[PDB]
């Protein structure tokens, strides 16, 4: 029928992989052509296993080679701005993944590149807003069936035997914190379902579980308590170290009942009864949590380019988190109270 | 101000031990004077821990020598018939626990010796009627919450730490089988529930978890279904060789709802994370699950003796309950489906 | 090279199906569409975008140029179909059951048998649902001992009762032990190895009177001794009001597990005037619809690389023949021997 | 040999403990009980057997022959009546909080250290509760490895706004964070061993905006900086729809404990047309009823054998200090640094 957009990929990490997987299995109306990484076996794999033309280690020569219409951006967050910015002045549709950079001049640039390019499409990767669950919730909270929102509290807590690929991520390029690392999907949420902002933020963070992520300036846990300018509270809790699985929850706490999503991780629908009691294994990791959403948002910004829809999802909505996660961080650090500032 | 009732006890084993605990201890208006049994230790134990002035080996040697007004007998169900025979006789008040026997010829003569003192009180030990949980969903199924019943599941598992005890206490004497040790419990609890009686039975049996119980004649496990006098189907469970813990359970399916009393056997209020992913604790034992509901039967009992009132439960519900259960042994050793007739 | 396929039947199922063909499944490309309805074609011809509709199924495998064909019309069809698109050189994906009369499906065994070079394969999704492939891998690890029983709860809600009624009226269902039990005979199988040798069969039709009238029954709970010593039990409804319960139950001698003890819709808890609630699914598609994807899928995989499914003829035959036998137990009150 | 006790206050939580009193305690013989309300010294007097009834204490501590007694009345006496009860040489049992004013609580203290041969016992029953008690046990086993988290829940149900909206009216309740978090402050002080030097309060009325009218606040949250590293979060509400919800989880760094995750009233599930219901617990009393039977058994095991209870007065000034520092922090919406 219609001519598939030809899309290249920068990075095949733990978030990149899985992206490349989707692109060439499982969306519709796109063909990946092209693909970048700085690991050559996994460029190897990208070529040999998924069936990838052509392979680069450096992005502005595949941009400048390749005949291709959108880009997905899975490299770490220290060069998003960048290659964002090399994208859109090439005239290219961009994914890029969250958040969209650590330094906020770096970000106002970059948000003045896209905001140049009105033709060409931009969006974020804040992929909970397209899963089935969060979505649910948010219909009931929008039904008027909890009241109003009186506080929210958030949990995006990786499993111990996730320390080895994190540390790896973390020394290899900066993560910018475990407020920008994990907090800043919750950080997001809590502005859509309140439609409010933040207006003062404290922050605690923790290395009691994991000392040495001291040596390489991280901190194994961050909770965070918010003010919201509507009078609504809120609580972020980011962390490393959990023994049972991935914990993703979000809890939404109304005057009129509550709501809470993912209260346990559950892998599937199978309970184990053994010398233990009741069990309910549970999922290891936030791909095998959100697959579907990381299918869906990329099967929709390959519908927004079609269409030439920009998403709802603003660049200004991935500013506005990132410095409120900036922010929480900011009053760990200092040991003081933070207003914010948007 | 007023006398309490002079009590007794016959055996003090898995049950006894807790009746006369609760009976020094929780139970008011009574007052535990002496205990039969024919272990050495366990009478020593009821002397020096509890207080309880005088011991017996011959239960008709207490009998004819202890001042009291009523006895408690939890000795094997085979000397049920005798004992409570022997102290009917004797003007005693009776709290027999379940079954009321195994021979049927035994029970028929016992049923008549207690029609024949009006005046004084025989009660069985059906405790699940009194149990909390149980009771709440009878209220929910009276109210019509779940419309009209159209089948009900029992299952009755002890873990597997308890088969040393068990063994102990079904070699030592004939239990009656697995579907009248255990499965007579739901089978009171159904006739309770729906009013109706069984009509026919499908009973069948396994030894394949412990295959060392067909040694002494018994099965390890016993699977029963029911058709019941107005349409109601009902599959009943007895079983010795759960991991987890104690399974007491009972599923009311109902035209228009469901209740399952005790799907998991939960120990308490915690929630435990840990390697496995999310835990619930289970019960170990029917004493610990069903501690309060063995308070307030005896509780019960001592009330009805001094207001001079029979319980609701009598000895033909106890009769019906035991002939319904034989009829499923029964039908798992022929090998055929049993007609019920009451 | 993407297979060319058709489908035969765009109802409950067959809508779903034709769109799991033409947006999920890789390799293949849905060219025709048949049905008795003008408008499950209008809609297969302008939503999917199929080439070309049908009513005359026949019609469609003499004049298209394909490669398989996935059958998703009623059960009595079921046969026919087969045998026509066999005889015809075509790879054949049929929705369960078999068929209901058992000469039409030795009939229909006869033709997959002698076309061995081409593809047969049935509709046991839940073998292909994650849940349930989990627990089959913790019982073949043997993590819960030996099976000593197991319990199947197959249970739709009461707002199909009002569909279901119209469809029972005017077509054979094959009974409630056919109808909502033989994916669970087919997993009591699959996890024992073994083959039930007696049935004890009741009937029920307190929730729903009227099913009386038209030979149903609403409700139909079996009682099945294995040929190792197992013991199952199956229940069958049509009358649940939370939604669509489908549960497995495994107890073994050294642990339990237990396969959608709850239907739970998603992954939310809500908390209300009722207590803590989770909502639940309220239909078999929305529970097993990865299921349906990744059988129909592997169906695919299997024409292009030549491979015959783990799923035989015979295993839809044995566990047709063990609903009947639970059916038969019920209508002459009688146990039924089965082999 | 029997205590003879008095009880002062048969209200919402005093009617249960004179119940327990009668019924359920060993050792101990409820002879008079004090109230100002003819209803329930009426109560008193027919359905538990008490001989006789005061409308006023001192009169009752100055004429009965009494080992205890158990302070049940509002807040604002608990000073007081606690004073003149052990210059009376008496046994003091008083329940939650010590008092609301630091200086009439510093006089208390005073007078409780002077008489060391009388018991003096607080209401932190939830350190008897057997599922606390049960986490406390896989805690300090180090089961969950390091604490680093904690977080205490205290919400009332909708039914409860009613008789707290008319209370609040007439007495202070010492806020919300006093009202509904002091028994989770001193369980993590419990838990934990560490005191926290820092807090950060906030409040709302978003639920509750009349609430504002009588200086109170529907919700309080608070976010606590431990000495030791450890951090914790606090809610008390009065708006749960679902019932008494009552929480605690402790974030460790080898697995976590949650208590009372949800607030289920049985062992009963129920199948509804909303899906899988767990119908909830309504009150802190039929939550607590067993830790409060517990705690003043042994209390009365205390008085016989002479022994101090474990929680002493300095937990209860702490845990108030705590709270307060929590309040203020919300009122002049700074941190609050706490010694
Ligand atoms: N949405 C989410 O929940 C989510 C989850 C994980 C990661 N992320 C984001 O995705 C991004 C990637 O995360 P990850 O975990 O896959 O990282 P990773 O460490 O696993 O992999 C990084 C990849 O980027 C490539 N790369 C690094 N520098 C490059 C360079 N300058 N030029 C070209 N390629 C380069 C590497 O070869 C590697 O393949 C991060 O920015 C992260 O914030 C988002
Ligand atoms: N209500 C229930 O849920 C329930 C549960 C378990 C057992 N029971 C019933 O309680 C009875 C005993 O149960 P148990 O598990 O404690 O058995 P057990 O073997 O543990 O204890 C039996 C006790 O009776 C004493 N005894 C045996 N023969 C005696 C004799 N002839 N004269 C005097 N004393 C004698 C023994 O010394 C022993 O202490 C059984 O009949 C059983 O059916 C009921
Ligand atoms: N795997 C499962 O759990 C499962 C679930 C539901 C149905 N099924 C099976 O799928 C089949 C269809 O089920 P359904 O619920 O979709 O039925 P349906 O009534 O909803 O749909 C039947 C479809 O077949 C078409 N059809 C009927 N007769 C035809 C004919 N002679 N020629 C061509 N087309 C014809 C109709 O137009 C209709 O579109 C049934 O055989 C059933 O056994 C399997
Ligand atoms: N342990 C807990 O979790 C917990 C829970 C609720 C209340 N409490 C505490 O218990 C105390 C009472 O609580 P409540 O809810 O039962 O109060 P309430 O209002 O329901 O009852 C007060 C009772 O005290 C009596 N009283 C009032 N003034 C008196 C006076 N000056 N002299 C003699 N009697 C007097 C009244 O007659 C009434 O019976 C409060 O101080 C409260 O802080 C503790
Ligand atoms: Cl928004």
């Amino acid at each position: 029928t219609r001519k598939p957009l030809r899309a290249a990929i920068i990075g095949l990490g733990r978030l990149g992989e899985r992206h490349a997987r989707h692109l060439v299995n499982k969306i519709q109306g796109v063909k990946l052509v092209a693909a970048c990484a700085l690991d050559s076996n996994q460029l190897e794999w990208a070529k040999n296993e998924l069936g990838v033309e052509t392979t680069y280690t450096n992005y502005k020569d595949m941009i400048d080679t390749e005949n291709i219409d959108a880009i997905f951006i899975v490299a770490p967050t220290p060069f998003h701005p960048e290659m964002t910015i090399y994208a859109m002045n090439a005239g290219l549709n961009v994914f890029c993944e969250k958040p969209l950079g650590l330094d906020f001049n770096e970000v106002d640039e970059m948000a003045k590149v896209i905001k140049s390019h009105p033709n060409q499409i931009f969006q974020s990767g804040f992929m909970r807003r397209y899963d089935d669950s969060y979505r649910y919730a948010k219909k009931i909270v929008d039904n008027g069936d909890i009241g109003k929102i009186i506080y929210m509290r958030g949990y995006g807590i990786d499993p111990i035997s996730g320390m080895e690929s994190f540390t790896k991520f973390a020394t290899e390029a900066d993560s910018g914190g475990i407020f920008v690392d994990m907090n800043i999907h919750d950080i997001d949420l809590i502005r859509w379902f309140t439609g409010q902002d933040p207006v003062q933020a404290y922050g605690l963070t923790s290395n009691i579980a994991a000392p040495q992520l001291a040596d390489i300036g991280e901190f194994e846990t961050g909770v965070a308590q918010l003010k919201m300018s509507d009078g609504v509270i809120a609580t972020l809790i980011g962390g490393r170290h959990a023994a049972h699985g991935n914990q993703v929850e979000l809890e939404v706490m109304g005057s009129n009942g509550w709501v809470r999503i993912g209260e346990h991780p559950d892998l599937n629908r199978v309970t184990v009864f053994n010398d233990q009691g009741v069990v309910r294994p549970s999922l290891q990791s936030f791909g095998e949590r959100f697959d579907t959403a990381f299918t869906d948002e990329v099967q929709d910004f390959v519908n927004n380019v079609i269409v030439g829809k920009q998403p709802e999802v603003t660049v200004d909505d991935g500013i506005k988190a990132l410095k409120i996660a900036k922010a929480c961080q900011q009053s760990a650090n200092i040991g003081k109270l933070v207003d914010i500032q948007l």
